[PDB]
């Protein structure tokens, strides 16, 4: 449809499997566009963090939006990985004017704060109004000013606080103010761009970076991101209004995981917490190789969440679902769905604000029958066991809105497609 | 009214945009009002101003929510909800309040007075975005409410006493002080979100009600002359738990001339008391006829004229699907009166308003000038009794901005307006 977008999010707490998607989606759109988070996505093997996923394909446009914070130094890295690899990519890489910077002294603030990526103090300071901006690169004396008053500020912090180093302002100044010639003919004014690419009957697509339940307002606070990730912040983070924002594509794994601390009422394994160690979450783990893709380290698992998932469709406007990973459950006896909670012996239907309520959820579960098939690379949904349609149909339900696709397998055409993102 | 609808009122420039009638007027057709950005620092005239109640109030049975984006003083609140229940409105039963609204406490004021030598609100969206912040929910656990104080005065009074040469803030006057609140508080907390989808799916119809011009946005506004959060149209989504789709019409309320409060690049300036190369009698005149003097300070607000190229940005970052206007009977008197409709930057042109203090303050106006009317223009209720050259200022302005005028608010009262488009109607 003319002038229509896509934004594609994350439904739960990251690691959804967003990949093959994106790059299903991104035969559709002119344009890829990142409108939150930093650089925290897989004939040369290329990982990319922070570019869109977009420039995979020729003649796709790559935004970075205002509500981006980007180093400098990952950018470049992954630019000469790509231009090594044969990619032509700086004149169709855009990134906003506006789009806030990671300095090397961020990084040192998440080191400190540790010891007793810089993105957490880099939205610390943006939100501070102190924030050095893509476009302030271009100014030399005044960049120098504006990094000499913070570091005047997070040196007392680093240094009186948290007892920990100085950050030299000439290095500081000297690494900035290196990149400004490289970044220069990127720089653009993404907001105006996207409104002519829509005027001009083009199609873009919002690609979320971390999953929605980490949103800094509706998340397990604080054991959320430093900044808003529900799919209505691409409005905000790309300079576009909410009516641009035409369809939300749901990336829904068929069980859970979160990484690192925050509760989780459907957990079933962690592997540093004795008291879950249930095989079957060791078996989400393996089976649908749960590890980092850097650290190794295995994720948390848990049982699929309808009642968080129905938050999620709420908060996000959620038009329909994406399934993932369902084959992870192929050969279990029996699989279960969390459908709501008891909370101070209340019944709760929908996942609960902050931490502290979240940890007090004792999961409500369904129990279904397991199917044996493979579902690997299925693609119509009547071919689908009836126990694994049994399951789905109930996960529908529950969230409130249809499964629109299950992505069975890492090939564009192992993919149930029941409702095109991209037709009115 | 199309059931299920929602509006979105914003200001589309650095507030004051006279946004009161038609809130009131949007108000008469919806059965929620939401507030889901700011502080105490709305401001919303009664005959008494309410700056964190959200202006559905005033008209009784409709329900009005304090969304989890707002940060929320207690004494604030309390404060307003005394006012109106002393002139005999019936308010808690119908203000429902976000369990994840963030709280201003009093270190946020003693860290704002610190850097003086507002009211809270910019520490208060730090500690947030710092994974800190005490909510509205959190009073109701007293233990770990304390806790979590205490860590932040650690850090907070360290900052204070050490570094920006202030107070310490004593730690069982602030736990004793915000305790204080939570019976008050306790019947009004509730899941804003969840109530805002069960209002849409019975079909009801909600009014999302912006606090701070649009291009006060911490991203889209001059940077870092700017507000402390994201207030463009879009943010009532994250802000009070809804997605974009709940967001079907943005209403943007556009002042006839342009003002600012406090510092900032301001291509179209003509008046600032503080300023002695910017004191044309002109932006003065704009002053006292149409009041610009802060509910607080009483001191002018910085005036110029309408910019039309801020305008364009405004539509463009909002979403804004039409405008309303607001103020044209300041310009009844004037010989001529004068758009901004671009600029000339670096000996460039230049349509939109740029991103950042620096660049803005480069830009040099580009006028159109227009015959003024000179004839009173106070309640005319449709487009065709205009004066002729009141109706062509407002031709140009909507050609420039790229989107209709669906509205033309002419006076305090329901009935003066222009009506061209109903903003609750598909
Ligand atoms: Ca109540
Ligand atoms: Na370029």
């Amino acid at each position: 449809t003319p002038g229509r977008n896509v934004v594609v999010v994350g439904t739960q707490w990251g690691d959804e499997g967003k990949g093959k998607i994106v790059d299903w989606l991104t035969d559709h759109a002119q344009g890829v566009v990142r409108f939150q988070g930093g650089h925290n996505h897989t004939g040369k093997k290329t990982i990319l963090r922070l570019i869109p996923s977009g420039i995979m394909r020729e003649g796709v446009a790559c935004y970075i939006g205002n509500g981006v914070v980007l180093s400098p130094e990952a950018l470049f890295k992954e630019i000469g990985e790509l231009e090594e690899a044969g990619l032509s990519v700086r004149e169709r890489l855009f990134i906003s004017e506006a789009t806030t910077l990671i300095l090397p002294y961020h990084i040192a603030i998440d080191q400190a704060r540790e010891a007793r990526r810089g993105i957490g103090p880099a939205y610390e300071d943006k939100v501070g109004r102190r924030a050095l901006r893509v476009q302030d690169l271009f100014d030399a004396r005044t960049f120098a000013d504006r990094l000499r008053e913070n570091l005047d500020f997070h040196n007392f912090v680093l240094t009186q606080y948290l007892g920990g180093a100085a950050v030299d302002f000439q290095a500081t100044l000297d690494t900035m103010l290196g990149y400004a010639d490289r970044l220069r003919p990127m720089v653009a004014d993404v907001s105006r761009r996207l409104y002519e690419e829509n005027h001009a009957g083009r199609n873009l697509l919002f690609e979320g970076a971390q999953g929605t339940l980490l949103d800094i307002d509706h998340g397990t606070y604080p054991f959320v991101t430093s900044s808003n990730c529900v799919a209505g912040a691409a409005a905000a983070g790309a300079g576009v209004g909410p009516q641009k924002l035409n369809y939300i594509l749901g990336i829904t794994k068929a069980y859970c995981t979160r990484v690192g601390s925050g509760p989780f009422p459907s957990e079933l394994y962690d592997a540093d917490n004795p008291s879950r160690q249930d095989q079957i979450g060791i078996t989400l783990a393996n089976v649908g190789k749960e590890f980092g893709s850097v650290t190794g380290r295995p994720r948390r698992t848990g049982w699929l969440d309808a009642a968080a998932l129905r938050r999620s469709i709420q908060i996000n406007g959620v038009s329909g679902l994406c399934m993932t990973k369902l084959d992870v459950l192929d050969g279990l006896d029996e699989v279960k769905l969390c459908v709501g909670y008891k909370i101070d012996g209340e019944d709760a239907d929908l996942l609960p604000r902050g931490a502290a309520e979240v940890a007090r959820c004792e999961p409500v579960y369904e129990t279904f029958g397991g199917w044996k098939e493979s579902t690997v690379g299925i693609n119509s949904w009547d071919a689908l066991p009836a126990n694994a349609r049994a399951y789905l149909t109930r996960v529908q339900e529950v969230a409130g809105v249809p499964i629109d696709m299950v992505s069975t397998g890492p090939d564009r055409d192992e993919t149930i497609l029941l409702r095109h993102p991209f037709k009115v």
